[PDB]
């Protein structure tokens, strides 16, 4: 509808696939080379479906801050025969605030979905089922079951990825450039 909508769209349309674990499906952001994003809850393991073929996993790494704290981050390289486009000049250098994001999802039950959520707050802890988790993104929109690895963005960002929401409330993991440093 306008060029948030179209920001988040570009990034769908190139640097998602859909990811299916033993826990369900999730939006999977490509990230570049054959590095992508997913919540740690995903649980992933030697083995994932990426639109619906068999895919090794060459490495998985579930981060963790240096207080060793959660981060809801798995970092995950894929053996495919193809590459992401590099996104990695749309990562935000610090942790901060947005205004007018989208909240972007596809998935076999979610194709196409877009959500404007607003502004974005610099949340911090949060206790996420249970587990103590930092660097979280609060955004005042009521996300329901099938959002989780939705993609967050802004014009000219990519700020992180859908983990939870308590029913009013929708939380994000952030995504920084030194995540993804080679
Ligand atoms: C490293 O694994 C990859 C990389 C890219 C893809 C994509 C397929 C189609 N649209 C673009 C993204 C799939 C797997």
């Amino acid at each position: 509808m306008g060029p948030g909508f179209d920001f988040a769209q570009a990034i769908m349309k190139k640097n998602t696939v859909i990811a299916r674990t033993e826990k369900g499906e999730f939006t999977m952001l490509g990230v570049y080379d054959r590095v992508a994003v997913i919540p740690t809850h995903a649980s992933v393991g030697e083995i994932i479906y990426i639109n619906d073929v068999e895919t090794r996993v060459l490495d998985a790494c579930a981060l963790r801050d240096l207080t060793d704290t959660n981060l809801e981050i798995t970092i995950v390289k894929l053996d495919r025969n193809q590459k992401f486009r590099d996104i990695r000049h749309f990562l935000p250098r610090c942790e901060d605030d947005y205004n007018d994001a989208v909240l972007s999802v596809h998935t076999s039950k979610f194709p196409n979905m877009y959500i404007p959520v607003g502004q974005v707050t610099n949340y911090g802890f949060l206790n996420l089922g249970g587990t103590p988790t930092h660097r979280i993104l609060m955004y005042n929109f009521p996300t329901r079951a099938g959002q989780c690895g939705g993609v967050v963005t802004t014009t000219g960002k990519v700020i992180g990825i859908h983990v939870g929401g308590n029913g009013a409330q929708g939380f994000a993991a952030m995504l920084l450039h030194s995540y993804f440093t080679d």
